[PDB]
């Protein structure tokens, strides 16, 4: 509904990647806010920021809630489809597995800066592994949220984010080949 | 150093739990905001906010980066102390592990709220230690991130706080206490 919304479509999923695009959704549940308001708190230019916006909108992900004639301008005022997103980028879309797995890559040259040494392709599986089970679990725990919104409207949506974490944490719990990846990660990461 | 910053200190983390405290921080992450500016985002009074920052600033939390004189008014960017704060709920201090039960207690209101049906002494205990133990090997390796900083410096502070998750997943992954107590929590929760 509106307080959490699970995305399932990889082309909206790839929009809302974008590094800006996702710090103005982060940005926009305080509030609903301008293309200039947010211009001036993400220090990025009015003209970048209309066409992330637009690219938003165009995915659904966010939506014009009023408009104001703000002096010699008319702006409108922008704010999320819905409270939280859940998104699972193991949907089975070539593109977005790749993306999983530079994000996952990115992490491992921290290991590596940081002095863990060990063998980079097996660690990628098992964090890819354990990352698509995660996602999996959460995809399904957030859906079943997403229709049982009306009994948690006296709680907020810090609280709600925080036990889908939980009910996910114990779906994972009951997946032996996941304890089995976790026990891994243990031995590998050192 | 500038990017973590590790606080043991009760008295500063019991300021910064806070929700418009948060919420402040959250915000400073994009850029050194006024107390004005912050007011118009957090739907906040000044004076509150005024509150709020003198609050974070005396709990070390947060500084004036810099004065400006905005019209008839002189006022005070402020900027966080550090880029990320990682902290530990699990310091002895008797008030802040009531918090946390106080927190994870919310969370069992929203499983039975959402039908979930258990022994909720039993869960708030499995519940504590493993927040317990998540959060001392989170501070553990936040803290060796902490004097690695110089390495980091050609990573954004998002990849380096999901680092430090898997690393301090690694962690956990390695203790056997830990492993027992994901597994109850896996049979509880249904």
């Amino acid at each position: 509904a509106k307080k959490v919304k699970v995305i399932t479509d990889p082309e909206v999923i790839k929009v809302m990647l974008e590094d800006t695009r996702r710090k103005i959704l982060k940005l926009l549940r305080n509030k609903e806010m301008t293309i200039s308001q947010l211009s001036e708190i993400l220090g990025k230019t009015p003209q970048t920021i209309y066409h992330h916006i637009e690219k938003l909108k165009e995915a659904g992900l966010v939506e014009v809630k009023r408009t104001e004639m703000k002096g010699n301008l008319v702006e409108k005022y922008y704010g999320r489809t819905a409270d939280v997103f859940y998104i699972n980028l193991y949907l089975g879309d070539e593109e977005l597995r790749y993306i999983a797995r530079s994000r996952l890559k990115t992490k491992i040259d921290i290991f590596k800066r940081l002095g863990y040494q060990f063998e980079e392709n097996e660690l990628l599986n098992i964090m890819d592994r354990m990352s698509q089970k995660e996602f999996d679990a959460t995809v399904r725990i957030s859906k079943y949220i997403e229709e049982k919104e009306d009994a948690l409207k006296d709680f907020s949506n810090e609280d709600i984010i925080h036990a889908i974490e939980w009910l996910s944490t114990a779906e994972l719990a009951r997946d032996e080949e996941y304890l089995e990846l976790l026990k891994r990660l243990g031995s590998i990461l050192k």
